């Protein structure tokens, strides 16, 4: 009945649903809350991650839901929001057509709910996976739901998206490495009338510090929810359960500073600042992907974009592997790919810290990569690509406007038209595998048609060439075969996570296309 089971309906679980069920692969997510958090958590998506949300409808309404808080502008440092400010501040073009999409998980979360039910993915909340066993065939799962009654479900595989103490890479006995957990706090939810004490004035995040309490406070688009997020010290023998509804109520009234301002408490969360990165992503029949593989000190909000990322890059392949078109070795890439930008990622989010803190050392400061880097500019080591023959290899990360359709990165935005309406090469991708060509590649279609055939796997064809043919891709600005590193004679295969999968610099005369083709994508899909 159900195929893939993931554990964790937050953000990388249901990045998951969606990107599974996009792919036509029957989803049960469980999810032991009986909802999505209202916590803000991440708040920053950085374009990259925008394109991945784009190729499921996700990036428009998100875009939409985050016009509220784009009026937040603000960052200050306060006694309690009603008293005395201490202090108060305030991508490109050519390379993506995203933003940075500025929205709370709690707001991102409910589209991505929406668009996995929509997709046809099961999503049952208030149900917790209590253990699980894999053999040869599956993965068998004893879910209790929100009654009580347990179930055993079977899947042919387990996403484990189940976060940062992930029960999942513990029962498979993944260890981690990393500077470890640096410093504990706990996540505030509560209702309040902001409005009243905020006046005109709007805040991204605001720093609180008073006698009673110190920590980061932020208020949603409608200054109705807002979430207070406070230090506990181990030290001195603080822990969660000390945070009481009492506790928590006296917590954010010192913050607001007020008295007359009522407090709905709604939920508190336990969240760590660590750098902890699973030494494995795949056991067997089990993926890890998100805070489970990977904790990140959240300076620049890395870990939430690179789990979103960890999702896209494991789901089509599940979906190649599950239709019998993929070989089982292309999830074994799934780890080969994303452990090494779990762990790089990891170390950045140490860099950034360092450098907000004010503690970096200048070599700190100097390993320290702008954000587009860290999450569009990645040249995977290994994985399911042909890398080219000659051209040096590229290192994990570099600057993506230096980035020329290299195997194993992010095919590049080509601004196209079709039939006067604006496109890119972004939009091709998402779907299936893609092979793009230049001006002289029309026989690349046949290529396409052999390989596609040979192997039972769809490739969407599209020629890109500077003048025009009805519902054709025109290459407006004749940039094409420059920016994916050919010429108009080569071909250039995208996998359906936009990665650059094999390349022909170029043409290849009668049958060679097709031959050299068929075995690129016979090596990416490990058969
Ligand atoms: C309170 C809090 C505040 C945060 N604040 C920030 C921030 O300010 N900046 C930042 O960059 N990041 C922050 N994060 C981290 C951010 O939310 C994550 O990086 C992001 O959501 C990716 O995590 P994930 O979806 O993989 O796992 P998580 O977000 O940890 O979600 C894991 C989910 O798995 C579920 N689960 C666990 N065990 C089971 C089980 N047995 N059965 C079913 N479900 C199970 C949990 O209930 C949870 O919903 C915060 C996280 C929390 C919890
Ligand atoms: C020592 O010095 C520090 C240490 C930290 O450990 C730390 C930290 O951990 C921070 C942090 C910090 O400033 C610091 C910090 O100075 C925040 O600034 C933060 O990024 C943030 C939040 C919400 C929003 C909301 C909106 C719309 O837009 C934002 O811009 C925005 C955010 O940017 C929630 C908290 C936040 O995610 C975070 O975890």
């Amino acid at each position: 009945g159900t195929r893939v089971l993931i554990v964790g309906g937050s953000l990388v679980g249901l990045s998951t649903a969606v990107f599974l069920a996009h792919h036509d692969v029957p989803v049960t997510l469980v999810e032991r809350h009986p909802g999505t958090s209202i916590h803000p958590r991440a708040v920053g998506y950085y374009p990259r991650t925008a394109e991945l949300l784009a190729t499921v409808g996700v990036e428009a309404p998100a875009k939409a839901a985050a016009s509220g808080f784009e009026k937040h502008r603000t960052r200050a440092g306060v006694e309690s929001l009603a008293g005395e400010v201490l202090f108060s501040k305030e991508e490109l073009a050519d390379l993506t057509p995203s933003s940075l999409l500025l929205l709370p998980q709690d707001r991102l979360e409910p589209i991505l709910r929406a668009r996995a039910e929509e997709l046809g993915a099961e999503l049952r909340f208030g149900a917790e996976l209590r253990s699980f066993t894999q053999d040869a065939d599956g993965v068998s799962a004893v879910v209790r739901d929100a009654d009580g009654g347990e179930s055993v479900v079977r899947a042919d595989y387990l996403v484990a998206a189940d976060g940062p103490r992930s029960t999942v890479r513990e029962a498979l006995g993944i260890g981690r490495e990393g500077r470890g957990v640096l410093s504990r706090h706990v996540s505030i939810a509560f209702g309040a009338d902001f409005a009243a004490v905020l006046g005109e004035r709007r805040y991204s995040v605001v720093h609180v510090q008073n006698d009673r309490v110190t920590g980061i406070l932020v208020h949603d688009d409608t200054l109705t929810e807002g979430t207070l997020i406070v230090g506990y010290d181990p030290e001195k023998g603080e822990g969660l359960d000390d945070f009481t509804d009492a506790r928590c109520a006296e917590l954010v009234s010192a913050a607001i500073g007020s008295d007359d301002v009522a407090v709905t408490i709604r939920s508190r969360f336990p969240w760590d600042m660590a750098e902890l990165v699973a030494d494995a992503f795949v056991s067997d029949r089990v993926l890890v992907a998100g805070d489970a593989a990977h904790q990140i000190p959240p300076t620049g909000g890395y870990g939430a974009n690179t789990g979103i990322a960890d999702a896209f890059n494991l789901s089509w392949k599940l979906a190649h592997v599950l239709a019998g078109t993929a070989g089982r070795a292309l999830l074994d890439t799934y780890d080969e790919e994303r452990r090494p930008v779990g762990l790089y990622t990891a170390r950045q989010g140490s860099l950034q810290l360092a450098v907000r803190s004010r503690t970096a050392t200048e070599e700190q400061r100097e390993a320290a990569h702008d954000a587009m880097r860290v999450t569009m500019g990645q040249a995977y080591p290994s994985g399911a690509f042909v890398a080219d023959a000659g051209a040096d290899p590229l290192p994990l990360t570099s600057d993506p406007r230096t980035l020329r359709g290299e195997p194993g990165t992010r095919a590049p935005y080509v601004v196209l038209e079709r039939d006067g309406a604006p496109l890119s090469t972004l939009d091709l991708f998402g779907d299936g595998f893609v092979l793009l060509v230049g001006a002289d590649g029309g026989s690349w279609a046949e290529a396409a048609g052999e390989a596609a055939a040979g192997l039972g796997v769809g490739i969407a064809f599209h020629r890109v060439a500077p003048d025009a043919g009805e519902g054709r891709p025109v290459d407006v600005h004749g940039r094409w075969a420059e920016a994916y590193g050919v010429g108009a004679a080569g071909a250039v295969l995208v996998r359906p996570d936009g990665i650059v999968a094999w390349r022909s610099r170029d043409g290849m005369p009668g049958g060679a296309g097709g031959r050299a083709l068929t075995a690129a994508l016979r090596t990416v899909l490990a058969r």
